[PDB]
């Protein structure tokens, strides 16, 4: 689990999303994992607006925050789950390290912000729904 929030903003991913998400629902991609609802407070959150390809993430299956590498966003194809057919996912970013299931929502931070949210992964893989292209977070 997990989010960002940003402004009166709240990135969740799409297939963790509540029904108050819902009923607050700004923007969603199935394509993308991703789902923006609307928040009454302030956010506590900053998106980075850059081309990192390095960062660190945090992992609640592990308590702990990891570095990466990751790939620049892409199209991926991802196999069928119980949230979705077998699918290309877009704007997703790849990386080395541990993720389960419960780790969608961990956030990847590089020194300029946040980059993304946990969204896929798998056998020593752990893949980022990016958000640096969502400019329309920042107003
Ligand atoms: C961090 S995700 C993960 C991690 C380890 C293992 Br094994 C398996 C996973 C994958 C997984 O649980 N899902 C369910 C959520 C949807 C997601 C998507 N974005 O389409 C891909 C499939
Ligand atoms: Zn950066």
């Amino acid at each position: 689990s997990g989010a960002i929030y940003v402004g009166n903003y709240r990135v969740v991913n799409r297939h963790l999303a509540t029904h108050n998400d819902w009923a607050n629902l700004v923007w969603e991609d199935s394509s993308r994992d991703l789902l923006v609802s609307s928040t009454t407070a302030q956010g506590c959150d900053t998106i980075a607006r850059c081309d990192c390809q390095t960062g660190v993430y945090y992992c609640s299956s592990r308590r702990k925050h990891y570095p990466v590498s990751f790939s620049k966003p892409s199209l991926i194809f991802v196999e069928a789950s119980e949230y979705y057919p077998a699918r290309y996912q877009s704007h997703l970013m790849l990386a080395v390290g541990h993720s389960e299931p419960g780790d969608c929502g961990g956030i990847l931070r590089c020194q300029h912000g946040v980059v993304g949210i946990v969204s896929t992964g798998g056998n020593g893989l752990v893949g980022f729904a990016d958000v640096r292209d969502l400019l329309w977070l920042d107003e």
